[PDB]
């Protein structure tokens, strides 16, 4: 009767349970720790930023050495003095209060995204593709995990850069726009005469990520709006 | 009796599930401790590299400011002389430095490209001659991210510390791929002057927690060679 029923049901239920626990032991012993791997990816994004910062610094310093060289070869002490007072004393001083003044890549306060854009600016500079950065306001935060935000931005700039190679007098423009409601990443490039799948995957698994495209008179636009939580 | 059995069964399945549930919980704790070690290890490593790079950058900007004397004295002859003798050669060393970094393009394992570039920048800014050779693209290495990363780091950090004392240091790095496996090699010039024992005790600990990683994978073969005055560290990682 209902004792036997319930007792037989019990030995069944406990066997199911024993099965699912045996599966959880097996997953924890043998499948990859997704979380530990995500910590490792996030670490790689930091060290890429650090590497790309030091490369930009080397590129920048070489240009300062070129400029000084030129002044010296022109025998132009007035210019050298003016340039040193205006560019190299401030660089040495390195005052925080001069942060209110800086309005370009210097206002991107997410270290990992700043390094990533620094790399794309350097890649473009190698291939004689001019690249403007418009970040009028400081951008301290973006409501997307670092891994997806990183892949998204890099693919959009990879598109722009590949598209700029088959062209005379190209240009790429980049902007970060903060409202009260969202952060918006825009990339425009000049067009010729007319991967990106993993990017659509990301926008479709996020309700706050709106991916937009525009063809506007001999230049292509990619836009990502990210809404605050 | 028949029924005394099921009552006996439920008892013994409940006991089994208890033990399993203790196992799951002990493994969740082991995984938790591991996530923690990985986060603090890698967050400390970022701090030490970030602070080293800043120092390098500080030295660079200091050098620019040694021109200040010459400018205030309105002395262009002393500037031209000082610059063309002390400062301007940096820009050649920096252009060569940028060229050597193009040696890493064939590394298509994003997992470790940042790690390797960072050791190369570090060696370059310590004025240790370094080259990297990857004759064919390498897009797949058959060892976990974390252990590959720890192995590479130890070997490159060993080659770099051992190179700071020496008069003419060289480090050579390579990734080669057969169709069988991938091999990672770091050659560095052995020192002539051997350190006093007391100026070395508080690499050898790190070489053993490298053997740790090599022993606990059958498909990774570690080799340590001395050959014509070079320490060679080879790690072969088979696609078995």
């Amino acid at each position: 009767g209902s004792h036997m029923k319930q007792l037989e049901d019990k030995v069944e239920e406990l066997l199911s349970k024993n099965y699912h626990l045996e599966n959880e032991v097996a997953r924890l012993k043998y499948k990859r720790n997704q979380e530990e791997i995500e910590t490792y990816y996030e670490y790689t994004l930091k060290i890429e930023a650090i590497n790309n910062e030091m490369r930009k610094f080397r590129h920048d310093y070489v240009n300062i050495l070129t400029t000084l060289s030129e002044y010296i070869r022109e025998d132009d002490m007035p210019g050298l003095r003016d340039y040193f007072n205006k560019n190299i004393v401030p660089m040495k001083d390195n005052l925080q209060m001069n942060a209110i003044k800086l309005n370009g890549i210097e206002n991107l306060k997410v270290r990992e995204i700043k390094g990533l854009i620094t790399a794309k600016i350097l890649r473009a500079q190698e291939m004689n593709i001019p690249i403007s950065i418009e970040i009028p306001d400081e951008v301290s935060s973006i409501n997307l995990n670092m891994i997806d935000l990183s892949r998204s931005i890099g693919i959009i700039l990879d598109n722009a850069i590949e598209a700029s190679t088959e062209i005379d007098d190209p240009i790429i423009r980049v902007a970060f726009i903060e409202s009260e409601n969202s952060v918006t990443f825009i990339v425009m490039n000049k067009c010729a005469d007319d991967g990106l799948s993993t990017l659509k995957e990301i926008a479709d698994n996020a309700d706050n990520v709106l991916l937009d495209t525009i063809i506007e008179n001999g230049f292509f636009i990619q836009k990502v709006e990210i809404i605050n939580n």
